[PDB]
């Protein structure tokens, strides 16, 4: 029985406005035990992390973006939209060992660290395969690294994480029996495995770092995977 963490589908904003997002959790109060992160994507499948921790603003980002918790929910305030803020917001909650993503809302404005993933993987129906994440820029050891699905209309799932200086790993529930998350120390890279590939497995998939408290700063460019005869 997973929590269902909801978004408001759809906002629209003009330049020079304030706007308000908000992330409901399906099981009570969004609290700062959820430790509320905020992530846009941008077109091109681009993600950056603006929030964690409920209200904690990651290094340039700019200032207009803000998290608070506002009517036991996670709010993300943009005061001042400009044009290239129109994208897709997406929140996640912690709960107690896994990361549950809302829905996403799309905004509409009227008017150094890398994560190198490979592009894309063509693979047939049943197969396996074994996606990579390259961290260059920073110490992989120092922070975790996630793993995300994302097939279109369908919003970020949550696969898991890995601690990459032990080892450990933490699931969804959805992909305990399906993900296998594995780090080599000497080249600082992420590796995740799948078997018994089918066209429910076809999305893109994201790398992204994490430092416990902080947020999902840096992500991946995503490997699309595409299982296709």
């Amino acid at each position: 029985s997973q929590a269902v963490v909801t978004q408001e589908s759809a906002l629209t904003t003009s330049p020079g406005e304030t706007v308000t997002l908000t992330c409901r959790s399906s099981t009570g109060a969004v609290t700062t035990s959820n430790y509320a992160n905020w992530v846009q994507e941008k077109p091109d499948h681009l993600f950056t992390g603006l929030i964690g921790g409920t209200n904690n603003r990651a290094p340039g980002v700019p200032a207009r973006f803000s998290g608070s918790l506002i009517g036991d929910k996670a709010a993300l305030t943009i005061t001042g939209a400009q044009t290239e803020d129109e994208a897709i917001y997406f929140c996640a909650l912690w709960y107690s060992n896994h990361w549950v993503f809302g829905g996403g809302t799309k905004l509409t404005v009227l008017g150094q660290v890398q994560l190198q993933q490979p592009g894309a993987e063509l693979v047939k129906p049943g197969a396996s395969v074994k996606l990579s994440c390259k961290a260059s820029g920073y110490t992989f050891t120092s922070y975790l690294m996630h793993w995300v699905k994302q097939r279109p209309g369908r919003g970020l799932e949550w696969i898991g994480r890995i601690d990459p200086n032990s080892g450990g790993t933490k699931y969804s529930e959805k992909f305990k029996s399906k993900a296998t998350l594995t780090v080599d120390k000497p080249s600082s890279t992420a590796y995740m495995q799948f078997s018994s590939l089918t066209s429910e497995d076809s999305a893109v998939y994201y790398c992204a770092r994490y430092y416990y408290g902080a947020y999902f700063d840096y992500w991946g460019q995503g490997t699309t995977l595409t299982v296709s005869s």
